[PDB]
């Protein structure tokens, strides 16, 4: 009875195996744009993906992860609310069964069609495994996806999904440039949170971009053709793998813009 997004193993059930699910700094959260306060103490956000080196893509049973080689000082996120440097390890998405839902964070209660998460770990902790055990161990850059014009830089990801339809399947995914998934503006909201999937560790500094990227209906439709199940099992379409907004618990969401 592994965790998932279904009626009997979904978000409302996670707290049983992962008590922290009802913690003080859980993610995602609704971003109230009027309550978010501009913070002039925020340094410019720095996204350096020029040397990013992807290794492969994997269907983990709830979504798919595009993993990167993080053994060297490449693809780093710094600045903004961050102290030190965070290294890119993987990215994945959360999406819905319909265009009207799919994102984890919401803006003034608005739900986007999907959400891209670029996960980075704080280099001062040596590696990802140790980083997740720290309050400031990870920095996740969140980007909203809306349905409209196609995102050229996403097509390579979309075309390889046919090869990792079911749980446990993986495939070589080299030379993918994450820069092609970034919107024009780096304006963002930031707050202290957690992993949005079990183990739900509260080790994340969330940086959510205000500007969404546009992807075509055809692109997101291919996301929905993935399977939650493994090869040779009853087909359960991989859709609605998002966790709903959690209590803000007095935390304050800071904005990098006015
Ligand atoms: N289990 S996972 O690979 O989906 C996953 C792993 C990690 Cl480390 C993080 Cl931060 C996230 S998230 N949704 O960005 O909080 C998801
Ligand atoms: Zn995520």
């Amino acid at each position: 009875h592994h965790w998932g997004y279904g009626k009997h193993n979904g978000p409302e059930h996670w707290h049983k195996d992962f008590p922290i699910a009802k913690g003080e700094r859980q993610s995602p959260v609704d971003i109230d744009t009027h309550t978010a306060k501009y913070d002039p103490s925020l340094k410019p956000l720095s996204v350096s993906y020029d040397q990013a080196t992807s290794l492969r893509i994997l269907n983990n049973g709830h979504a798919f992860n595009v993993e990167f080689d993080d053994s060297q000082d490449k693809a780093v996120l710094k600045g903004g609310p961050l102290d030190g440097t965070y290294r890119l390890i993987q990215f994945h998405f959360h999406w819905g069964s319909l265009d009207g839902q799919g994102s984890e964070h919401t803006v003034d209660k608005k739900k986007y069609a999907a959400e891209l998460h670029l996960v980075h770990w704080n280099t001062k902790y040596g590696d990802f495994g140790k980083a997740v055990q720290q309050p400031d161990g990870l920095a996740v850059l969140g980007i909203f996806l809306k349905v409209g014009s196609a995102k050229p830089g996403l097509q390579k990801v979309v075309d390889v999904l046919d090869s990792i339809k079911t749980k446990g399947k993986s495939a070589d995914f080299t030379n993918f440039d994450p820069r092609g998934l970034l919107p024009e503006s780096l304006d963002y909201w930031t707050y202290p949170g957690s992993l949005t999937t079990p183990p739900l560790l509260e080790c994340v500094t969330w940086i959510v971009l205000k500007e969404p990227i546009s992807v075509s209906s055809e692109q997101v439709l291919k996301f929905r053709k993935l399977n939650f199940n493994g090869e040779g099992e009853p087909e359960e379409l991989m859709v609605d793998n998002w966790r709903p907004a959690q209590p803000l618990k007095n935390r304050q969401i800071k904005a990098s813009f006015k």
